[PDB]
């Protein structure tokens, strides 16, 4: 059993809740994970279960068993919640708080305004989510627990509707620290990808670029730029335009978010007060998002 520290406090695999294999049961496939499957599923409740391949290296698994260490660990409610482990079965199970509405890069894709649902989505909700992830960015960075890949894809959704509530959801890289291609040079500070230095003003980066995927409504940033192409960019001062329609008062928090100097960039709690200030502005919350034809 491998250690984990957190909060002040180590943990082991002992300290995962086991829940019976007889208890769980699983409904319906939600999609692939790159490695092994996630399913809807019951325990009656609801959640979601990451899967472990019955074939995969030991690596794979010291993955896995240290992906349930630490999402076990985090307490605060836009991180998603684990509801326990099946360790003792194969395949093993991470059982998940089960997010009804899919991750947030499909949500803002399927759900965009259109001629039909002309206003299926306002810049309200946007403000929304990005308040809820910033808050448990604002969590993770006041932990010393740094992300490092802080992106539409890795957020989740309690449910499609207007109540919803955006929680970090995969922390799936923060464990494995692949190659090159694999990493997310796209969401990353000049510094981590050039020396690997990585603190909490990796995430603030990071979070000006989710900022940027969510007001655009779920585009690939540096949209037509290749990965080495953004890295030579961004490191020449080169950033992102505004996306379609976007406040000013909001592209200012990203370019904030993307300033050279890691000590020049916001700690989230001054994110959060920008949040909170354009939500608070009528010609921020006023300007109609784009229909896409
Ligand atoms: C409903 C629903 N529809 N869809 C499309 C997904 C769900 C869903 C609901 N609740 C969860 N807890 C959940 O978790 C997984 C682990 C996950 C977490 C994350 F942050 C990003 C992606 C995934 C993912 O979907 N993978 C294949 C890796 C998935």
């Amino acid at each position: 059993n491998p250690n984990y520290c957190f909060a002040g406090k180590t943990s082991s695999i002992s300290d995962l809740k086991e829940v019976p294999r007889k208890n769980i049961t699983l409904i319906r496939g939600l999609g692939h994970g790159a490695f092994g499957e996630v399913y809807e599923g019951q325990v009656p409740l609801q959640v979601a279960v990451k899967t472990l391949p019955e074939v995969c290296s030991e690596q794979d698994e010291l993955d896995f068993l240290m992906e349930a260490l630490i999402i076990s660990k985090f307490n605060h409610q836009n991180i998603v919640r684990c509801i326990g482990v099946s360790l003792q079965s194969l395949p093993r199970f991470i059982l998940l708080e089960l997010m009804a509405g899919g991750d947030l890069k499909s949500f803002l894709r399927e759900t965009r305004p259109r001629p039909s649902q002309p206003s299926s989505l306002a810049m309200l909700d946007l403000l929304h989510v990005a308040r809820d992830i910033a808050c448990g960015c604002q969590y993770l960075e006041e932990n010393h627990f740094i992300h490092r890949d802080i992106a539409a894809r890795n957020c989740l959704l309690t449910c499609p509707g207007p109540g919803r509530v955006a929680k970090i959801g995969d922390f799936g890289m923060a464990r494995d620290i692949g190659g090159c291609a694999m990493l997310p040079v796209k969401w990353m500070p000049p510094e981590a990808f050039m020396e690997g230095i990585f603190t909490s003003k990796t995430d603030t980066w990071s979070f000006g670029v989710l900022l940027w995927e969510i007001f655009s409504l779920g585009y690939m940033p540096y949209p037509s730029k290749s990965n080495q192409e953004v890295l030579e960019f961004v490191t020449s001062g080169g950033r992102m335009d505004p996306p379609k329609n976007c406040p000013g008062p909001v592209y200012r928090i990203m370019t904030q978010c993307w300033q050279h100097q890691p000590e020049d960039r916001p700690n989230f709690a001054i994110i959060l007060e920008r949040i909170e200030y354009c939500t608070q502005d009528p010609d921020v919350i006023n300007t109609a998002l784009p229909i896409e034809y």
